[PDB]
């Protein structure tokens, strides 16, 4: 069983999410700034949730826990960004709403019994994602630019990383088993794991290493 590629990617994901969680916990100890503490809580929770979900897929070894993890973590990552640019509550609610639709229709597309329809759900989900990225890239950038240089600079990096990583999910899904079935399952699992770790641990490393989280 341990020789199967599928199991290996799940095991590596579990290890990387767990290590990232522990490292963020270590980095956060000592920090007393009220503002920085909020970022540490959110950013530490994200890989912790993914670790539990990745561990679950290992114990179950199934990918239902995948969408469950995305359902919880994507809105948290959005909160992280919203907090950095001090976004309005109305805009935050719209983002979370679109995010729920994105993950939700994504699951419906994975569960659909008939072909052709797989892409209908993928299209609706991708539209939801495009709205989110449009808000992050054009909307949030304006607010960040009117903020402290450290904040404007860090937001732009996180934004660029988020846009690229999130955009890769619909591509992988389409070429994977839920879509056209071009790429084998083990490769698709590898791709999603790499994206998950990069979007959570990588994203968190960039954010938490920055002075932009402090109130100052
Ligand atoms: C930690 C995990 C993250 C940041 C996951 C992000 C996932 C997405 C942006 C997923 C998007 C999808 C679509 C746009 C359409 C097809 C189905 C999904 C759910 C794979
Ligand atoms: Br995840
Ligand atoms: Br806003
Ligand atoms: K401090």
């Amino acid at each position: 069983i341990t020789g199967r590629p599928e199991w290996i990617w799940l095991a590596l994901g579990t290890a990387l999410m767990g290590l990232g969680t522990l490292y963020f916990l270590v980095k956060g100890m000592g920090v007393s700034d009220p503002d920085a503490k909020k970022f540490y809580a959110i950013t530490t929770l994200v890989p912790a949730i993914a670790f539990t979900m990745y561990l679950s897929m290992l114990l179950g070894y199934i990918y239902w826990a995948r969408y469950a993890s995305w359902l919880f973590t994507t809105p948290l990552l959005l909160l992280d960004l919203a907090l950095l640019v001090d976004a309005d509550q109305g805009t935050i609610l719209a983002l979370v709403g679109a995010d729920g639709i994105m993950i939700g229709t994504g699951l419906v597309g994975a569960l659909t019994k008939v072909y052709s329809y797989r892409f209908v759900w993928w299209a609706i989900s991708t539209a939801a994602m495009l709205y989110i990225l449009y808000v992050l890239f054009f909307g949030f950038t304006s607010k960040a630019e009117s903020m402290r240089p450290e904040v404007a600079s860090t937001f732009k990096v996180l934004r660029n990383v988020t846009v690229v990583l999130w955009s890769a999910y619909p591509v992988v899904w389409l070429i994977g088993s839920e879509g056209a079935g071009i790429v084998p399952l083990n490769i698709e699992t590898l791709l999603f794991m790499v994206l998950d770790v990069s979007a959570k641990v990588g994203f968190g490393l960039i954010l938490l290493r920055s002075r932009a989280i402090f109130g100052e």
